[PDB]
């Protein structure tokens, strides 16, 4: 068929003008003391954790997510971000944190760049 | 020591992954009538997409309505190409559709798909 090689990045720019007016956002993701809207359904489609909570019967109705206290928000917000944009922003000073963040949600292949960025620097 | 770093099948992998969301009927929020075809989606894809969606879906008095009922004389299944299409980016024009699809997609406001079947219509 016909194929439109810019509109999947098209459609995910307009996602993330969405979430940065706040339209039909329906979760809000807690990290420590930070605060983070966003779409289940771009979660679900971009991390197995989001996926596999908001599968789960027990939790995929919560308006609230609380990740683990041990979690950067940094490192989360470079990741939704990464999500939203398809751009990863990695340095030596939060290389760590964004990858450890990234095993949490279970985002295999940022991981592996992760890895490369340390083959790359150490 | 430092990386900005692109992604380049992302962006086509989140929409897959949209799709196969849809297929499953998880979290769609809407259902779109369009004469005899009732079409189930995401908002924000529609939104995402659709200059019509876009602007039904930012007034705030249509936001979160579940049953959107567009015009009757539309295409039902012109608008399942264009459905499928939003959810893909691939779209099958043929010259039994063409005409159908065009029209569609002129009364969603996808001005790259108007512009795309005008580029048939002169290859035809
Ligand atoms: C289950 C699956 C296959 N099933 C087939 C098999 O038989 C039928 C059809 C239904 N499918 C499905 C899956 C959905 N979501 C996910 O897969 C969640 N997701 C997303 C990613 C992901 C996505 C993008 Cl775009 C990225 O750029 C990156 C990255 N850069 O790291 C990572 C991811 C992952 O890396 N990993 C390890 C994992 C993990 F779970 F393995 F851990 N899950 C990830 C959604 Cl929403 C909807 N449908
Ligand atoms: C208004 C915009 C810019 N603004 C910036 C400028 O300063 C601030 C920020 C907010 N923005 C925004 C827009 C959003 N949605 C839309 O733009 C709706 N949309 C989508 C498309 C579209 C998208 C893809 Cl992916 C395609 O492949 C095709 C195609 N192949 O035809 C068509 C489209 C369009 O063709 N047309 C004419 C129109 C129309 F309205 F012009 F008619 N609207 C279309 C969403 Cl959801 C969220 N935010
Ligand atoms: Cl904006
Ligand atoms: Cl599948």
């Amino acid at each position: 068929q016909i194929q439109f090689t810019r509109h999947a990045s098209d459609v995910l720019l307009n996602l993330n003008r969405l979430r940065s007016r706040d339209i039909l956002t329906d979760v809000v993701i807690v990290v420590s003391r930070e605060q983070f809207r966003a779409h289940k359904t771009v979660l679900m489609a971009c991390s197995g954790l989001f996926y596999s909570i908001f599968t789960d019967q027990l939790k995929r109705n919560l308006s609230v997510i609380n990740l683990d206290p041990e979690i950067n928000p940094e490192g989360f917000n470079i990741l939704l971000d990464f999500m939203y944009t398809s751009r990863l922003n990695l340095r030596e000073g939060n290389i760590m944190a964004v990858m450890a963040t990234a095993m949490y949600l279970q985002m295999e292949h940022v991981v592996d760049t992760c890895r490369k960025f340390i083959k790359a620097s150490e």
